[PDB]
Protein backbone atom coordinates (compact mmCIF):
# COMPACT_ATOMS: atom_id res chain seq x y z
CA UNK A 1 0.00 0.00 0.00
CA UNK A 2 2.05 3.03 1.66
CA UNK A 3 4.56 3.52 3.74
CA UNK A 4 3.42 3.99 7.56
CA UNK A 5 5.22 5.84 10.72
CA UNK A 6 4.93 5.74 14.10
CA UNK A 7 6.38 8.19 16.32
CA UNK A 8 6.08 6.89 19.85
CA UNK A 9 8.24 8.77 22.67
CA UNK A 10 7.51 9.83 25.89
CA UNK A 11 6.30 12.74 27.38
CA UNK A 12 8.70 16.07 26.26
CA UNK A 13 10.60 13.78 24.25
CA UNK A 14 9.88 16.40 20.95
CA UNK A 15 8.20 13.78 18.86
CA UNK A 16 5.41 16.26 17.87
CA UNK A 17 7.90 18.19 16.06
CA UNK A 18 9.78 15.72 15.01
CA UNK A 19 6.44 14.36 13.47
CA UNK A 20 5.58 17.83 11.64
CA UNK A 21 9.14 18.32 11.06
CA UNK A 22 9.68 15.35 9.20
CA UNK A 23 6.74 15.43 6.88
CA UNK A 24 7.12 18.93 5.80
CA UNK A 25 10.50 17.53 4.50
CA UNK A 26 8.83 14.70 3.39
CA UNK A 27 6.21 17.05 1.48
CA UNK A 28 9.02 18.21 -0.79
CA UNK A 29 8.90 14.78 -2.93
CA UNK A 30 6.14 12.74 -1.44
CA UNK A 31 2.65 13.00 -0.76
CA UNK A 32 2.20 13.07 3.38
CA UNK A 33 -0.56 12.30 5.55
CA UNK A 34 -0.64 13.23 9.68
CA UNK A 35 -2.69 11.03 12.23
CA UNK A 36 -2.88 12.64 15.62
CA UNK A 37 -4.01 10.23 18.30
CA UNK A 38 -3.09 12.30 20.76
CA UNK A 39 -5.71 13.49 22.87
CA UNK A 40 -4.17 16.51 25.23
CA UNK A 41 -1.81 18.86 23.08
CA UNK A 42 -2.04 22.73 22.04
CA UNK A 43 -0.81 23.15 18.69
CA UNK A 44 0.05 20.92 16.37
CA UNK A 45 2.94 22.16 13.72
CA UNK A 46 0.93 20.34 11.00
CA UNK A 47 -2.67 19.69 9.88
CA UNK A 48 -3.78 16.94 10.75
CA UNK A 49 -5.83 14.42 8.31
CA UNK A 50 -6.75 12.88 11.84
CA UNK A 51 -7.07 14.04 14.89
CA UNK A 52 -8.38 12.25 17.83
CA UNK A 53 -9.62 15.61 19.20
CA UNK A 54 -12.46 16.54 17.15
CA UNK A 55 -13.97 13.42 18.92
CA UNK A 56 -12.69 14.35 22.40
CA UNK A 57 -10.64 16.52 24.59
CA UNK A 58 -8.38 15.94 27.82
CA UNK A 59 -9.37 19.67 28.55
CA UNK A 60 -13.05 18.36 27.61
CA UNK A 61 -13.30 15.37 30.55
CA UNK A 62 -11.57 18.17 32.45
CA UNK A 63 -14.53 20.55 33.05
CA UNK A 64 -16.66 17.38 33.60
CA UNK A 65 -14.80 16.16 36.43
CA UNK A 66 -12.47 13.66 35.87
CA UNK A 67 -8.29 14.72 36.89
CA UNK A 68 -5.31 14.52 34.13
CA UNK A 69 -4.35 10.70 34.74
CA UNK A 70 -8.34 9.84 34.64
CA UNK A 71 -9.34 11.87 32.03
CA UNK A 72 -6.54 10.26 29.64
CA UNK A 73 -7.91 6.44 30.48
CA UNK A 74 -11.29 7.86 30.00
CA UNK A 75 -10.63 9.16 26.45
CA UNK A 76 -8.86 6.11 25.23
CA UNK A 77 -11.74 3.94 26.94
CA UNK A 78 -14.50 6.25 24.53
CA UNK A 79 -12.36 5.84 21.46
CA UNK A 80 -12.38 2.25 21.67
CA UNK A 81 -15.79 2.90 20.24
CA UNK A 82 -15.17 4.99 17.82
CA UNK A 83 -12.74 2.66 16.85
CA UNK A 84 -13.42 0.63 13.82
CA UNK A 85 -14.54 3.77 12.27
CA UNK A 86 -11.27 6.21 13.40
CA UNK A 87 -9.04 2.57 11.76
CA UNK A 88 -10.66 2.73 8.47
CA UNK A 89 -10.38 6.32 8.32
CA UNK A 90 -6.25 5.36 8.42
CA UNK A 91 -6.50 2.98 5.85
CA UNK A 92 -8.48 5.00 3.39
CA UNK A 93 -5.39 7.31 3.85
CA UNK A 94 -2.86 4.26 2.92
CA UNK A 95 -3.84 4.61 -0.97
CA UNK A 96 -3.63 8.40 -1.22
CA UNK A 97 -0.89 9.06 0.43
CA UNK A 98 3.17 7.89 0.26
CA UNK A 99 4.39 8.01 3.69
CA UNK A 100 1.67 8.36 6.51
CA UNK A 101 2.91 10.24 10.22
CA UNK A 102 1.08 8.65 12.62
CA UNK A 103 1.17 10.78 16.29
CA UNK A 104 1.17 8.78 19.56
CA UNK A 105 0.01 10.28 22.80
CA UNK A 106 2.39 11.73 24.74
CA UNK A 107 1.51 9.37 27.61
CA UNK A 108 3.23 6.44 25.99
CA UNK A 109 1.77 4.11 27.74
CA UNK A 110 -1.43 5.38 27.26
CA UNK A 111 -0.97 4.44 23.71
CA UNK A 112 1.17 1.43 25.26
CA UNK A 113 -0.95 -0.10 27.69
CA UNK A 114 -4.63 0.35 26.50
CA UNK A 115 -6.05 -1.78 23.86
CA UNK A 116 -6.65 1.22 21.48
CA UNK A 117 -3.16 1.45 20.62
CA UNK A 118 -2.22 -1.96 20.70
CA UNK A 119 -5.28 -3.01 18.31
CA UNK A 120 -4.72 -0.10 16.03
CA UNK A 121 -1.17 -1.61 15.69
CA UNK A 122 -2.53 -5.00 14.03
CA UNK A 123 -4.72 -3.61 11.84
CA UNK A 124 -1.73 -1.44 10.04
CA UNK A 125 0.27 -2.77 7.18
CA UNK A 126 3.59 -3.54 8.83
CA UNK A 127 3.62 -0.05 10.17
CA UNK A 128 7.47 1.02 11.35
CA UNK A 129 7.81 2.14 15.19
CA UNK A 130 10.21 5.00 15.52
CA UNK A 131 11.03 5.24 19.40
CA UNK A 132 12.27 8.92 20.43
CA UNK A 133 14.37 9.30 23.25
CA UNK A 134 15.46 12.01 24.91
CA UNK A 135 19.19 12.38 25.09
CA UNK A 136 19.13 13.92 28.90
CA UNK A 137 18.79 11.13 30.13
CA UNK A 138 21.79 8.67 28.53
CA UNK A 139 24.13 8.97 31.96
CA UNK A 140 25.34 5.91 33.29
CA UNK A 141 25.73 2.46 31.74
CA UNK A 142 22.13 1.36 32.34
CA UNK A 143 20.33 4.30 30.87
CA UNK A 144 21.62 2.95 27.81
CA UNK A 145 20.54 -0.40 28.61
CA UNK A 146 17.50 0.49 29.68
CA UNK A 147 16.40 2.76 26.97
CA UNK A 148 17.50 -0.23 24.41
CA UNK A 149 15.57 -2.65 26.30
CA UNK A 150 12.08 -0.73 26.70
CA UNK A 151 12.58 -0.15 22.76
CA UNK A 152 12.73 -4.10 22.22
CA UNK A 153 9.77 -3.93 24.90
CA UNK A 154 7.75 -1.68 22.64
CA UNK A 155 9.12 -3.90 19.25
CA UNK A 156 7.77 -6.63 21.32
CA UNK A 157 4.12 -5.16 22.77
CA UNK A 158 3.42 -3.59 19.72
CA UNK A 159 4.92 -6.19 17.73
CA UNK A 160 6.36 -3.91 14.93
CA UNK A 161 10.26 -3.60 14.14
CA UNK A 162 11.11 -0.72 16.68
CA UNK A 163 13.83 2.16 16.15
CA UNK A 164 15.62 3.67 18.70
CA UNK A 165 16.09 7.29 18.06
CA UNK A 166 17.77 9.72 20.27
CA UNK A 167 16.42 13.29 19.81
CA UNK A 168 17.60 17.13 19.65
CA UNK A 169 21.30 15.63 18.78
CA UNK A 170 21.64 19.38 17.71
CA UNK A 171 21.86 20.39 21.69
CA UNK A 172 24.70 17.59 21.80
CA UNK A 173 28.51 18.00 22.00
CA UNK A 174 31.10 16.24 19.12
CA UNK A 175 32.75 13.79 21.49
CA UNK A 176 28.78 13.67 23.51
CA UNK A 177 27.55 12.76 20.59
CA UNK A 178 30.01 9.64 19.94
CA UNK A 179 30.01 8.65 23.34
CA UNK A 180 26.70 7.92 23.40
CA UNK A 181 27.18 5.76 19.76
CA UNK A 182 29.93 3.99 21.63
CA UNK A 183 27.05 2.65 24.11
CA UNK A 184 25.10 2.45 20.95
CA UNK A 185 25.63 1.14 17.43
CA UNK A 186 28.09 -0.47 19.81
CA UNK A 187 26.51 -2.90 21.58
CA UNK A 188 29.29 -5.04 22.65
CA UNK A 189 31.14 -2.10 24.87
CA UNK A 190 27.90 -1.23 26.90
CA UNK A 191 27.90 -4.70 27.74
CA UNK A 192 31.41 -4.32 28.96
CA UNK A 193 31.14 -1.58 31.32
CA UNK A 194 28.36 -3.42 32.93
CA UNK A 195 29.71 -5.88 34.26
CA UNK A 196 32.17 -3.38 35.66
CA UNK A 197 29.72 -2.13 37.73
CA UNK A 198 29.62 -4.68 40.80
CA UNK A 199 26.46 -3.54 42.52
CA UNK A 200 23.27 -5.46 42.51
CA UNK A 201 21.59 -3.70 39.21
CA UNK A 202 24.63 -3.96 36.96
CA UNK A 203 24.48 -7.80 37.95
CA UNK A 204 20.88 -7.97 35.86
CA UNK A 205 21.80 -4.96 34.02
CA UNK A 206 24.86 -6.81 32.49
CA UNK A 207 22.58 -10.35 32.64
CA UNK A 208 20.18 -8.40 30.67
CA UNK A 209 22.69 -7.36 27.68
CA UNK A 210 23.44 -10.15 26.31
CA UNK A 211 20.35 -9.52 24.60
CA UNK A 212 22.37 -9.84 21.51
CA UNK A 213 24.84 -12.09 22.92
CA UNK A 214 21.88 -14.47 22.79
CA UNK A 215 19.61 -13.67 20.60
CA UNK A 216 17.85 -10.46 18.77
CA UNK A 217 20.03 -8.74 15.77
CA UNK A 218 21.86 -5.75 16.80
CA UNK A 219 19.90 -2.99 15.26
CA UNK A 220 20.75 0.73 14.17
CA UNK A 221 19.98 4.04 17.26
CA UNK A 222 18.77 6.84 14.88
CA UNK A 223 20.14 10.34 15.90
CA UNK A 224 17.49 13.53 14.80
CA UNK A 225 17.17 16.68 14.95
CA UNK A 226 13.73 18.34 14.12
CA UNK A 227 15.22 21.82 13.88
CA UNK A 228 18.31 20.88 11.92
CA UNK A 229 16.65 18.39 9.76
CA UNK A 230 19.60 15.57 10.96
CA UNK A 231 19.22 11.79 10.00
CA UNK A 232 15.90 12.51 8.34
CA UNK A 233 17.08 11.26 5.03
CA UNK A 234 17.73 7.94 7.28
CA UNK A 235 14.84 7.49 8.36
CA UNK A 236 13.58 7.21 4.71
CA UNK A 237 15.71 4.27 4.33
CA UNK A 238 14.81 2.26 7.03
CA UNK A 239 11.03 3.16 6.18
CA UNK A 240 11.90 2.13 2.13
CA UNK A 241 13.94 -0.80 3.91
CA UNK A 242 11.75 -2.27 5.88
CA UNK A 243 8.52 -1.70 3.61
CA UNK A 244 10.64 -3.78 1.54
CA UNK A 245 11.70 -6.64 4.13
CA UNK A 246 8.03 -6.64 4.89
CA UNK B 1 15.13 1.99 59.80
CA UNK B 2 12.13 0.55 58.45
CA UNK B 3 9.67 -0.59 55.34
CA UNK B 4 8.87 1.40 52.83
CA UNK B 5 7.30 0.14 49.95
CA UNK B 6 6.44 2.31 45.90
CA UNK B 7 3.42 1.86 44.52
CA UNK B 8 4.29 1.81 40.60
CA UNK B 9 1.58 0.83 37.98
CA UNK B 10 -0.09 2.55 35.01
CA UNK B 11 -2.96 4.80 34.81
CA UNK B 12 -6.50 3.41 35.75
CA UNK B 13 -4.74 0.14 37.21
CA UNK B 14 -6.33 1.11 40.45
CA UNK B 15 -2.89 1.80 42.42
CA UNK B 16 -3.94 5.25 44.48
CA UNK B 17 -7.09 2.96 46.24
CA UNK B 18 -4.59 0.28 47.18
CA UNK B 19 -1.99 1.98 48.37
CA UNK B 20 -4.45 3.36 50.49
CA UNK B 21 -6.69 0.68 51.48
CA UNK B 22 -3.17 -1.22 52.42
CA UNK B 23 -2.13 1.55 54.36
CA UNK B 24 -5.29 1.17 56.79
CA UNK B 25 -5.13 -2.66 57.16
CA UNK B 26 -1.38 -2.22 58.35
CA UNK B 27 -2.84 0.81 60.79
CA UNK B 28 -4.31 -1.91 62.88
CA UNK B 29 -0.46 -3.12 64.17
CA UNK B 30 1.87 -1.04 62.42
CA UNK B 31 2.35 3.00 62.18
CA UNK B 32 2.23 3.90 58.70
CA UNK B 33 2.95 7.09 56.48
CA UNK B 34 1.39 8.06 52.91
CA UNK B 35 3.67 9.59 50.70
CA UNK B 36 2.04 10.79 47.54
CA UNK B 37 4.74 11.88 44.69
CA UNK B 38 1.39 12.12 42.01
CA UNK B 39 0.63 15.67 40.96
CA UNK B 40 -2.07 15.62 39.24
CA UNK B 41 -5.41 13.08 41.21
CA UNK B 42 -8.55 14.54 42.50
CA UNK B 43 -8.88 13.17 45.85
CA UNK B 44 -6.84 9.86 48.01
CA UNK B 45 -8.42 7.08 50.26
CA UNK B 46 -5.62 8.69 52.41
CA UNK B 47 -4.36 11.22 54.48
CA UNK B 48 -1.05 12.00 53.04
CA UNK B 49 1.99 12.81 55.45
CA UNK B 50 3.32 13.92 51.89
CA UNK B 51 1.92 15.62 48.95
CA UNK B 52 3.84 16.79 45.92
CA UNK B 53 0.37 19.04 45.27
CA UNK B 54 0.81 21.57 47.99
CA UNK B 55 3.98 22.68 46.41
CA UNK B 56 2.24 22.10 42.57
CA UNK B 57 -1.09 21.06 40.97
CA UNK B 58 -0.96 19.71 37.45
CA UNK B 59 -4.49 21.71 37.66
CA UNK B 60 -2.22 24.80 38.14
CA UNK B 61 0.27 24.62 34.75
CA UNK B 62 -3.44 24.01 33.20
CA UNK B 63 -4.89 27.88 34.35
CA UNK B 64 -1.47 28.97 33.06
CA UNK B 65 -1.31 27.44 29.94
CA UNK B 66 -0.19 24.35 29.45
CA UNK B 67 -1.60 21.08 28.67
CA UNK B 68 -2.08 17.83 30.23
CA UNK B 69 1.45 16.08 29.17
CA UNK B 70 3.13 19.61 29.07
CA UNK B 71 1.89 20.21 32.87
CA UNK B 72 3.09 16.89 33.91
CA UNK B 73 6.41 17.38 32.62
CA UNK B 74 6.85 20.90 34.35
CA UNK B 75 5.21 19.28 37.62
CA UNK B 76 8.31 17.53 37.85
CA UNK B 77 10.70 19.62 36.37
CA UNK B 78 9.70 22.01 39.43
CA UNK B 79 9.76 19.31 41.74
CA UNK B 80 13.74 18.14 41.01
CA UNK B 81 13.88 21.71 42.74
CA UNK B 82 12.48 21.37 45.66
CA UNK B 83 13.87 18.16 46.02
CA UNK B 84 16.67 17.66 48.32
CA UNK B 85 13.84 18.75 50.73
CA UNK B 86 11.21 16.74 49.38
CA UNK B 87 13.57 13.96 49.77
CA UNK B 88 14.84 13.98 53.81
CA UNK B 89 10.98 14.65 54.43
CA UNK B 90 10.71 11.17 53.51
CA UNK B 91 13.25 10.19 55.42
CA UNK B 92 12.78 11.83 58.84
CA UNK B 93 9.44 9.72 57.87
CA UNK B 94 11.18 6.80 58.03
CA UNK B 95 12.09 6.97 61.97
CA UNK B 96 8.98 7.28 62.64
CA UNK B 97 7.36 4.96 61.08
CA UNK B 98 7.04 1.23 60.91
CA UNK B 99 5.65 1.21 56.97
CA UNK B 100 5.59 3.99 54.64
CA UNK B 101 4.01 3.70 51.49
CA UNK B 102 5.04 5.56 48.62
CA UNK B 103 2.38 6.34 46.08
CA UNK B 104 3.82 7.13 42.54
CA UNK B 105 2.32 9.42 39.82
CA UNK B 106 -0.34 7.75 37.51
CA UNK B 107 1.90 8.16 34.08
CA UNK B 108 3.98 5.47 35.66
CA UNK B 109 6.75 7.21 32.82
CA UNK B 110 6.57 10.06 34.77
CA UNK B 111 8.18 8.34 37.49
CA UNK B 112 10.41 6.59 35.40
CA UNK B 113 11.47 8.52 32.63
CA UNK B 114 12.63 11.35 34.67
CA UNK B 115 15.39 11.34 37.20
CA UNK B 116 12.47 12.83 39.77
CA UNK B 117 11.55 9.48 40.40
CA UNK B 118 14.87 8.00 39.45
CA UNK B 119 17.01 9.45 42.07
CA UNK B 120 14.27 9.67 44.89
CA UNK B 121 14.85 6.20 44.33
CA UNK B 122 18.60 6.27 44.79
CA UNK B 123 17.90 7.95 48.28
CA UNK B 124 15.94 5.58 49.93
CA UNK B 125 16.78 2.28 52.17
CA UNK B 126 16.17 -0.39 49.88
CA UNK B 127 12.95 0.15 49.29
CA UNK B 128 10.30 -2.43 47.89
CA UNK B 129 8.32 -1.70 44.53
CA UNK B 130 5.09 -3.37 43.87
CA UNK B 131 4.39 -3.16 40.40
CA UNK B 132 0.42 -3.38 39.98
CA UNK B 133 -1.31 -5.01 36.73
CA UNK B 134 -4.62 -4.34 35.71
CA UNK B 135 -5.63 -7.68 34.89
CA UNK B 136 -8.02 -6.54 31.81
CA UNK B 137 -4.68 -6.89 29.62
CA UNK B 138 -3.49 -10.45 30.23
CA UNK B 139 -5.44 -11.97 27.06
CA UNK B 140 -2.62 -13.63 25.13
CA UNK B 141 0.84 -15.27 25.72
CA UNK B 142 3.15 -12.24 24.56
CA UNK B 143 0.92 -9.71 27.30
CA UNK B 144 2.26 -11.90 30.27
CA UNK B 145 5.84 -12.23 28.76
CA UNK B 146 5.24 -8.18 28.32
CA UNK B 147 4.20 -7.21 31.91
CA UNK B 148 6.32 -8.95 33.33
CA UNK B 149 9.79 -7.99 31.45
CA UNK B 150 8.64 -4.25 32.08
CA UNK B 151 8.55 -5.27 35.96
CA UNK B 152 11.93 -6.36 35.31
CA UNK B 153 12.97 -3.55 33.45
CA UNK B 154 11.31 -1.00 36.09
CA UNK B 155 13.21 -3.40 38.32
CA UNK B 156 16.67 -2.39 36.16
CA UNK B 157 15.38 1.40 35.43
CA UNK B 158 14.65 2.25 39.26
CA UNK B 159 17.33 -0.69 40.68
CA UNK B 160 14.88 -1.89 43.22
CA UNK B 161 13.40 -5.15 44.25
CA UNK B 162 10.12 -4.80 41.98
CA UNK B 163 7.84 -7.27 42.55
CA UNK B 164 4.50 -8.15 39.76
CA UNK B 165 1.20 -7.73 41.02
CA UNK B 166 -2.34 -8.13 39.16
CA UNK B 167 -4.87 -5.70 40.79
CA UNK B 168 -8.55 -6.24 41.37
CA UNK B 169 -8.77 -10.20 41.35
CA UNK B 170 -12.10 -9.65 42.52
CA UNK B 171 -13.66 -8.80 39.09
CA UNK B 172 -11.51 -12.41 38.37
CA UNK B 173 -13.11 -15.58 37.84
CA UNK B 174 -12.56 -19.04 38.87
CA UNK B 175 -9.94 -20.84 36.71
CA UNK B 176 -9.18 -17.59 35.08
CA UNK B 177 -7.73 -16.70 38.49
CA UNK B 178 -5.37 -19.72 38.11
CA UNK B 179 -5.02 -19.40 34.31
CA UNK B 180 -3.12 -16.10 34.99
CA UNK B 181 -1.19 -18.24 37.28
CA UNK B 182 -0.35 -20.95 35.15
CA UNK B 183 0.84 -17.68 32.94
CA UNK B 184 2.84 -16.71 36.17
CA UNK B 185 4.28 -18.73 38.89
CA UNK B 186 5.17 -21.53 36.30
CA UNK B 187 7.19 -19.33 34.19
CA UNK B 188 8.33 -22.44 31.82
CA UNK B 189 4.49 -23.24 29.98
CA UNK B 190 4.10 -19.45 29.22
CA UNK B 191 7.24 -20.01 26.96
CA UNK B 192 6.23 -23.10 26.14
CA UNK B 193 2.96 -21.38 24.42
CA UNK B 194 5.12 -18.57 22.62
CA UNK B 195 7.18 -21.13 20.80
CA UNK B 196 3.64 -22.28 19.57
CA UNK B 197 3.39 -19.14 17.88
CA UNK B 198 4.72 -19.09 14.47
CA UNK B 199 4.51 -15.03 13.91
CA UNK B 200 7.76 -12.85 14.18
CA UNK B 201 6.60 -11.31 17.50
CA UNK B 202 6.19 -15.01 19.24
CA UNK B 203 9.92 -15.70 18.06
CA UNK B 204 11.32 -12.96 20.08
CA UNK B 205 8.69 -12.61 22.43
CA UNK B 206 9.54 -16.42 23.05
CA UNK B 207 13.42 -15.75 22.71
CA UNK B 208 12.55 -12.89 25.45
CA UNK B 209 11.49 -15.47 28.13
CA UNK B 210 14.03 -17.59 28.76
CA UNK B 211 14.88 -14.79 30.58
CA UNK B 212 15.02 -17.34 33.05
CA UNK B 213 16.07 -19.81 31.62
CA UNK B 214 19.40 -18.02 30.76
CA UNK B 215 19.36 -15.92 34.27
CA UNK B 216 17.29 -13.86 36.43
CA UNK B 217 15.44 -15.48 39.47
CA UNK B 218 12.16 -16.35 38.50
CA UNK B 219 10.14 -13.93 41.28
CA UNK B 220 6.51 -14.36 42.79
CA UNK B 221 3.95 -12.50 41.27
CA UNK B 222 0.80 -11.20 43.64
CA UNK B 223 -2.55 -11.38 43.47
CA UNK B 224 -4.44 -8.09 45.06
CA UNK B 225 -7.53 -6.86 45.96
CA UNK B 226 -7.59 -3.00 47.26
CA UNK B 227 -11.59 -3.93 48.37
CA UNK B 228 -11.28 -6.91 49.56
CA UNK B 229 -7.57 -7.60 51.61
CA UNK B 230 -6.94 -10.19 49.17
CA UNK B 231 -2.96 -11.20 49.54
CA UNK B 232 -2.30 -8.22 51.78
CA UNK B 233 -0.89 -10.27 54.42
CA UNK B 234 1.51 -11.52 51.63
CA UNK B 235 2.64 -8.10 50.87
CA UNK B 236 3.67 -7.85 54.30
CA UNK B 237 6.03 -11.11 54.60
CA UNK B 238 7.77 -10.12 51.12
CA UNK B 239 8.10 -6.45 52.29
CA UNK B 240 9.89 -8.09 55.61
CA UNK B 241 11.96 -11.08 53.67
CA UNK B 242 13.00 -7.95 51.13
CA UNK B 243 13.88 -5.62 54.04
CA UNK B 244 15.62 -8.45 56.01
CA UNK B 245 17.66 -9.50 52.68
CA UNK B 246 18.75 -6.55 52.29
N1 LIG C 1 16.38 21.73 20.17
C1 LIG C 1 15.40 20.86 19.84
N2 LIG C 1 14.16 21.04 20.36
C2 LIG C 1 13.14 20.20 20.06
C3 LIG C 1 13.40 19.07 19.15
N3 LIG C 1 12.23 18.41 19.03
C4 LIG C 1 11.31 19.06 19.79
N4 LIG C 1 11.85 20.12 20.41
C5 LIG C 1 11.16 21.07 21.32
O1 LIG C 1 10.11 20.41 22.03
C6 LIG C 1 8.82 20.86 21.60
C7 LIG C 1 8.01 19.67 21.08
O2 LIG C 1 7.44 18.92 22.15
P1 LIG C 1 6.40 17.77 21.75
O3 LIG C 1 6.85 17.17 20.45
O4 LIG C 1 5.02 18.36 21.61
O5 LIG C 1 6.44 16.70 22.96
P2 LIG C 1 5.86 15.19 22.82
O6 LIG C 1 5.10 15.03 21.53
O7 LIG C 1 4.92 14.89 23.97
O8 LIG C 1 7.01 14.21 22.89
C8 LIG C 1 9.04 21.87 20.48
O9 LIG C 1 8.26 23.06 20.68
C9 LIG C 1 10.53 22.18 20.49
O10 LIG C 1 10.78 23.45 21.09
C10 LIG C 1 14.77 18.94 18.62
O11 LIG C 1 15.08 18.00 17.84
N5 LIG C 1 15.69 19.84 19.00
N1 LIG D 1 -12.97 -3.84 41.97
C1 LIG D 1 -11.81 -3.20 42.27
N2 LIG D 1 -11.70 -1.88 41.99
C2 LIG D 1 -10.57 -1.19 42.27
C3 LIG D 1 -9.44 -1.91 42.88
N3 LIG D 1 -8.46 -1.00 43.04
C4 LIG D 1 -8.92 0.19 42.57
N4 LIG D 1 -10.18 0.08 42.10
C5 LIG D 1 -11.01 1.16 41.52
O1 LIG D 1 -10.19 2.13 40.85
C6 LIG D 1 -10.17 3.37 41.56
C7 LIG D 1 -8.74 3.73 41.94
O2 LIG D 1 -8.03 4.29 40.84
P1 LIG D 1 -6.58 4.90 41.16
O3 LIG D 1 -5.95 4.05 42.23
O4 LIG D 1 -6.72 6.33 41.62
O5 LIG D 1 -5.77 4.83 39.76
P2 LIG D 1 -4.15 4.97 39.68
O6 LIG D 1 -3.58 5.38 41.02
O7 LIG D 1 -3.77 6.01 38.65
O8 LIG D 1 -3.56 3.64 39.25
C8 LIG D 1 -11.03 3.19 42.81
O9 LIG D 1 -11.95 4.27 42.98
C9 LIG D 1 -11.75 1.87 42.64
O10 LIG D 1 -13.12 2.08 42.28
C10 LIG D 1 -9.63 -3.35 43.16
O11 LIG D 1 -8.72 -4.03 43.67
N5 LIG D 1 -10.80 -3.91 42.83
Amino acid sequence: ASMIVVFVGTAGSGKTTLTGEFGRYLEDNYKVAYVNLDTGVKELPYEPSIDVREFVTVEEIMREGYGPNGAIVESYDRLMEKFNEYLNKILRLEKENDYVLIDTPGQMETFLFHEFGVRLMENLPYPLVVYISDPEILKKPNDYCFVRFFALLIDLRLGATTIPALNKVDLLSEEEKERHRKYFEDIDYLTARLKLDPSMQGLMAYKMCSMMTEVLPPVRVLYLSAKTREGFEDLETLAYEHYCTC
